[PDB]
């Protein structure tokens, strides 16, 4: 990984490399985020998912193959990450996220940045509660299922301003019932979210999950570097800007 | 008659894998000598089991040193036990057998325990009783004959071992592991002192007897509360030990009295399991039983070790040397097998236990025995869908004449030969697929042949008896429907010529009992059990060549006329168990097994030995493809062998090839109105979101991803996973350490390898039926081959880093009116807020590489209507860096555009709007049907 160091300072490069991130719910915007992180140069990862991959999980994550069906999600994701970078520090957790288990929460506060991608809203609100109570830096992605639009993309806003997305509204209601309404960050589209018909649905327009993966990648890179406004780092490291015509 | 009374002093390799303890033995029996433990390697300390199964057998072979060629069996356990351990052991025994041509002997764990506790003991006659301990199967069985075990009693609630462990925990006197607690509790009996202490203490005892056979656990439940609060409770331990011994000996002597009353009296009191170390129990049993002698094996042969499996396999192989000849088939890995006939308290009390008259000498089941009888020419009577069959091997004049004499031979008549396979029919009719007209008979096979369809094939050679034919065309070779008949014919040779069982003037065969009565005095192998042969309405003759329908039956010419071709005229099978066909991959089968087992239903899976059900299938049947695989006959055999009342459902995985299993058997099984399960496709969520026809259209689409230095590789991943079919690549370069970030299809052990090849093999791995037409080649001036393939292909999306190649391809596309969208500027950008745009390049803002391409296209001559993907954000000069989010974002935008083009009218927007029943916009949730 040298083009990133060509872009941003090396100090930031080994700040990200000496970075620890925990990913919950590898059944959506998490596993592609895992690929992006391990290729960017991220070190410790905190994968946490008890399910096994399916063909729908095959279309979701890059770390999968028709020969990998029914294999544990964490196993496939970790082996692919190690293939990308043998020097990695992947950590298997399993640890289904029913609202009773909290040793994974012990490991969570042990970590640095917590990424939430739990497909179950109950698990999502449990993680948000735990992180808010322990003041941990948490990013709660509401996924990208049932979304269609691409002109407007996911942007990191507070849970107070969460809107439109059905999952975002459900998590907002659950958190307000629990008593927290502004502490946690979130990643929402603010775009059309079809409800479809009861058949269980899900959604999964293929570009939308990679939309979410890219946005989560960007936010994880923002928070993994020691707070410096990495835009400022590029400004002080690069030469041209090229907004209107080009500024040195 | 259990140690050694046979010739052929054989050495057997026993492997046991049912419980946590893994053991392998090389026992040797035979001649007139006691068995000798040549090697007894074992490990008690599943992934660990599968890891250790091979080192243990290898080390046992090394230590034995007798010879890997002297071993004549690989006898392994398939009886009750942990399912994963059973699969590992069986999958380790079958590997050895296949690699070294040794017959495989499946044995039962309980039978193994009984026989191992029967080892040594100088002489032990076979009429002996067993007291199987060490598990939740504390059973009283009587070994009337080898394989004739009758289960007199079984513990209804709990075993003595659990009670001893619970009492030890209550007293905290574990003192080791497993039976060590029981050893300590038995040691605690101090005779007079503990008896006086118990007399002083209150104690408690209330088993009150459980029916007559056996059973008790209330004493342990009372003892839990008795010893939870008390302190020094040596007297309580002595009391519970004495009460357990009293119950055991009482039920044992009751069973002995009952069996001596109504059946053959026992000659030993073999006790298995870990309770045999109980000195008090042994003394009480010896004092109580009297004439019958108590047999107690050493504890080394009680903790589920390989010696029992070796000895049981040895006894089975010696008893029936004709069986277990050379080939393993019917490898059924059960989880709850039991040990034979059940009688229990009431049937033991009344005494006779029903009755089977000597007239009813029908040898039910034992399909292998009937198959060998047919091979030797012995007459075998088996049931079919039509009249109860009675026949022998076709390629034997003596056998068919014997059949005729058995039924009296009123005449010869046309005699139908029953055949069950594709290969046997071809071989017996005319070989080499008969002629070019065989395309109709194969269709008849795949449509109706299992059942009452009588293909009057005109023969062509092979070997047929003159008596069976009674004409120039051979009589109507037919697949029967009764699964026993299909199994017998599959295990038979060329075919089975079974006219009928009609020795009397009025046949009325119907059930197996009636035909057995009609043939009380005969020289025949036996009669198989009747499974519903009462539907004797005959079949339909369907002469293949001149499609002529002779005397007809159930099938009727209407459905034989599926494609007309003229129809000149001159119920069905039903498994008792809920058979379910699983369509998809092995992963979906394992997921279905796990999920359905978690629902409480117990499952029986039918799969070839190559497959591997995960851990949770109750009974696993391995087809063991040996000859040429199911072909229907193996599938019927497996279905019959898993029709046990225990199993709730049977899962059969229909392979996508659907070539070996060519028959209507799977079609009939899947037609049970819910028995068919289809794995959700890779685009299952996509087909949920947009119509199936839309996803099919995307699949039929083509893409011409150019140089994959930029967003080409992620785009290829997205397209392949989304369902795109034909693709093309135009990047003749090799990956590098820096290139690793932009490639999702890359590993550190891939550097300097061709990028196009890596992407192609990853795409083929994700989708097998993915048509890739790798072009390679550099910018390729004049792109003649590239131009022709662009004509053949569809949207020609490019990510060429070289500005010249990009503009050359854009010029070609605009001059030839081909659909094009580019990406150009994707690196050196920082902000992800706006790095996504689909605009014509004439409208493109700074995106510096977009300006470069703009100038070059303006110099080329035309720039109005070519699409592009510009950032519209911040393009830092940096005196060619990248932001990892930005490349994947651009890949997502390119994927969106590709699927918009590959959709058609108004694309995914109107497609979902027609499909979806409601939209949650930025204001409210509007619903439109
Ligand atoms: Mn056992």
């Amino acid at each position: 990984t040298a083009r990133l160091e060509r872009m941003i300072g090396a100090d930031v490069v080994q700040r990200i490399a000496r970075g620890r991130v925990l990913v919950c719910g590898l059944g959506g915007a998490g596993a592609p985020l895992v690929d992006m992180a391990v290729r960017a140069g991220v070190g410790r990862l905190g994968l946490l998912d008890p399910d096994r991959v399916d063909l729908s999980n095959l279309v979701r994550m890059p770390q999968a193959t028709l020969a990998d069906v029914d294999r544990r999600k964490i196993d496939v994701v970790a082996e692919r990450a190690r293939a990308v970078n043998p020097d990695a520090d992947l950590t298997l957790l399993a640890h289904r996220i029913t609202p009773d288990f909290d040793m994974g929460a012990l490991r969570a506060h042990e970590y640095d940045i917590i990424v939430d991608a739990v497909d179950d809203p109950a698990g999502k609100v449990a993680l948000i509660k735990y992180a808010v109570e322990n003041k941990l830096p948490l990013i709660s992605c509401m996924g990208a299922g049932n979304k269609t639009d691409v002109t407007q993309v996911h942007r990191v806003v507070d849970i107070a301003d969460a809107d439109v997305c059905l999952l975002a509204l459900e998590t907002k209601r659950l958190l307000a019932k629990e008593g927290i309404t502004r502490g946690v960050k979130c990643v929402v589209t603010q775009g059309d979210h079809w409800v479809f018909a009861p058949q269980d649905v899900i959604g999964n327009w293929p570009p939308c999950y990679f939309m979410a993966a890219a946005v989560l990648l960007d936010h994880v890179l923002r928070v993994l570097a020691g707070p410096e406004s990495v835009e400022d780092h590029v400004r002080g490291r690069a030469v041209g800007v090229s907004t209107k015509s080009g500024i040195v």
